[PDB]
Order: C-alpha cells, then structure tokens, then sequence
C-alpha cells in the first residue's frame, strides 16, 4: 500500500 498524503481529502 501507499503511504500517500490524504491532504486533498482534508482540505
């Protein structure tokens, strides 16, 4: 799996 930054859901 990718460790990937879920920032855009965040915003």
């Amino acid at each position: 799996k990718f460790k990937k930054v879920i920032w855009k859901s965040f915003l």
